[PDB]
């Protein structure tokens, strides 16, 4: 039986800190309140020649100094009651602190992570501040990292409240301590991007099991996937991602054998940093991200041709998310407040979730160890019918976390159709 135990939990702070001052918050920072944590992790290897003498205390003293360049992480959020029935939130720049777990896991080795067809569900447990949502800031910490050691390597597994970053800031922030801790680079920014048509103080008000596997997804093989789909729809502007996106929803939606005239849905998270009115980097250390939904019929998905008709249908929807949807979303928000939430794990559902990026720099983290050999989205986030995407160690190529029931994970497994363009 897989076990772990905490060995020490320290708070720590951002050296040379000022004196105190807030944030304002976007509603695509608020629209998280909601939601759990944001949560990501990066497994490393240890070989019985590498030297890891003083590994802990360098990555917190790399992680001290990196937290001079992101105060942010060891504030609070700042609830502001408004006798108009509504609310408003800030981030208060504290230093109060965050917090540091040295943690022990026994009986869970880096090799059975990377070949077990399943997630040992242990793995969850080395991410911190699981179960908590966004809201529980204003007196829970922000940020937690917990590096946890294994027989034969390390894991570290961050926890960024999601209502300060998404995951472009999520994993600048993730790249930058990486750098630091190997042996500078400009400096991010926390102001918060404002159309002049909102007053930045936005009021609003308030409010079976999972199984996990990751597939594979060879650089060759999102090519082929590219191709058909260009080919069967008859277009050329379908991406490689939305080929990737409309391949797994059709395994997914195979393994529920429904019917065809059912209703399905496929929610994409849109990066909108290239929309903003001076375009931002994932220097922008927030969020800056909106919600959109695919909408088709099971029959249309699974017919043949339906990976060329699915994927269009994600390339139009996605297009219509230009600059003026965004600025209208933004302003429109306040009146009526969109928000993400977690629900539980439904034994079967017609809409599916994607979240997470191919273009994220998941690999290029090599803290004076090595590169990680494994990239995991947290738990906390994750229920069934949700995937999360991440570029795998191979170039060009990418890996799909699929939660799942395990009977529909075994079909997917199964499915002759999709594993012709996947593997594990
Ligand atoms: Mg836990
Ligand atoms: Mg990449």
């Amino acid at each position: 039986m897989s076990s772990i135990q905490i060995l020490s939990t320290t708070t720590i702070h951002a050296p040379n800190h000022p004196n105190d001052y807030s944030i304002d918050l976007t509603p695509w920072d608020l629209q998280y309140l909601t939601f759990g944590i944001n949560q990501k992790g990066v497994l490393y290897h240890h070989p019985p020649n590498l030297d890891t003498t003083n590994q802990i205390q360098h990555l917190k003293q790399s992680l001290l100094s990196t937290l001079e360049y992101f105060h942010p992480l060891t504030g609070r959020l700042n609830v502001t009651n408004h006798e108009d029935n509504t609310v408003s939130y800030s981030v208060n720049c504290n230093n109060e602190g965050a917090l540091f777990i040295h943690a022990e896991a026994k009986d869970i080795s880096v090799g059975e992570i990377l070949e077990s067809t399943y997630l040992p569900v242990i793995l969850y447990s080395f991410f911190p501040l699981n179960g908590v949502k966004n809201y529980q800031g204003t007196t829970k910490p922000l940020f937690a990292v917990q590096v946890t050691e294994l027989i034969d390597g390390i894991f570290i597994g961050c926890a960024i409240n999601h209502s300060v970053v998404d995951g472009t800031a999520f994993w600048y922030f993730i790249n930058t301590w990486a750098k630091i801790s190997k042996g500078i680079s400009p400096v991010p920014s926390f102001k918060r991007w404002f159309p002049d048509s909102v007053q930045p103080p936005i009021r609003f008000q308030f409010p079976k099991p999972m199984f996990e596997r990751l597939f594979h997804f060879s650089k060759e093989n999102i090519a082929k996937l590219k191709s058909k789909a260009n080919l069967e729809a008859g277009k050329t502007r379908i991406s490689s991602l939305q080929a990737v996106f409309t391949h797994i929803w059709r395994a997914i939606v195979r393994s529920r054998s429904v019917d065809p005239q059912e209703e399905l849905k496929f929610g994409i998270d849109i990066g909108v940093r290239p929309r903003l009115t001076p375009p931002r980097k994932n220097d922008y250390f927030a969020n800056a991200v909106v919600e959109c939904a695919v909408t088709m019929k099971a029959g249309e998905l699974l017919e043949d041709g339906g990976l060329g008709k699915g994927a269009w249908e994600m390339n139009q929807k996605i297009a219509l998310y230009n600059d003026e949807m965004v600025k209208n979303l933004f302003e429109n928000w306040s009146t009526t407040p969109s928000f993400s939430f977690l629900g539980s794990n439904l034994a079967d559902s017609n809409s599916v979730m994607i979240g997470s990026s191919p273009w994220f720099d998941v690999y290029g983290n090599d803290f004076g160890w090595g590169k990680p050999v494994g990239v995991r989205n947290g738990g906390t986030n994750k229920r069934n019918w949700k995937v999360y995407v991440c570029a795998g160690v191979e170039e060009g190529s990418m890996n799909l976390e699929v939660c799942l029931p395990y009977e529909n994970l075994e079909a997917i497994g199964n499915d002759s159709e999709f594993m012709d363009a996947a593997s594990g």
